[PDB]
């Protein structure tokens, strides 16, 4: 039924918007089997759980992967290494490093910053004024590419609720948009399960999907 969810999915999006196939939780057997259905997209939020499924999917040439979770200096390199993209951007500190490190592995991951604009103490992100006092520094990056933002709705939010919190990314990014002309700042990255009707309907061109496709743990 993998390849039902996706397809019931896909006719539901339009051409803007791309689907993350978030397979944490799931084994390289639930990857391949999204993956026979035309999905190229994956999702991952520990590193070397994504490594280690890499090795089983030497079958696959056309993987795009994409790291979810809180980044640490520590797998920083390997991050790099082994993500095309990396959504959870939360500070000045680890922007630099990525930067560093792709420098001197001659690669540019593709970065977005993750962004706080509601409390939540599950999640890590920057505060907005952090982020447009640092947008100069940001700016002048050479080795990854910054292609938008993050925004991870906190638990138990109504929809109501959501809707106001994607509509607020939306009008940020377009806000940082605006100060750094160098950025090229098209994405947004936002919508899980639960929320991405609501995250498409403010403006979401990545959405990140796991239980509806792959069911539960
Ligand atoms: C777990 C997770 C997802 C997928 O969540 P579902 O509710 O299973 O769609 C997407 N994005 C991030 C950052 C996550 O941690």
């Amino acid at each position: 039924q993998i390849a039902e969810r996706l397809a019931s999915l896909r006719s539901q999006l339009p051409p803007s918007v791309q689907l993350i196939a978030v397979s944490k939780n799931h084994p390289a057997a639930a990857i391949r089997e999204a993956y026979a259905a035309g999905q190229r997209h994956f999702g991952e939020n520990r590193v070397q759980e994504a490594i280690a499924k890499q090795a089983e999917l030497t079958d696959l040439p056309d993987l795009t992967w994409h790291l979810l979770g809180k980044l640490q200096s520590n797998k920083a390199r390997k991050a790099v290494e082994h993500f095309d993209w990396i959504h959870s951007v939360d500070s000045w500190a680890l922007a630099e490093r990525l930067d560093r490190i792709a420098g001197e592995l001659g690669r540019s991951p593709k970065l977005c910053l993750q962004v706080k604009l509601l409390p939540d103490p599950n999640k890590a992100g920057w505060d907005p004024a952090d982020l447009r006092a640092e947008l100069p520094q940001l700016s002048q990056l050479q080795q990854v590419q910054i292609r938008g933002l993050m925004v991870i709705a906190p638990l138990g939010l109504t929809a109501a609720e959501t809707q106001a919190l994607f509509a607020q990314a939306r009008t940020f990014a377009a806000e940082l948009q605006q100060q750094a002309p160098q950025l090229r700042l098209t994405e947004l990255s936002m919508g899980m399960s639960s929320d991405w009707p609501l995250a498409v309907a403010e403006g979401a061109t990545w959405i990140r999907v796991g239980t509806q496709l792959f069911g539960p743990r």
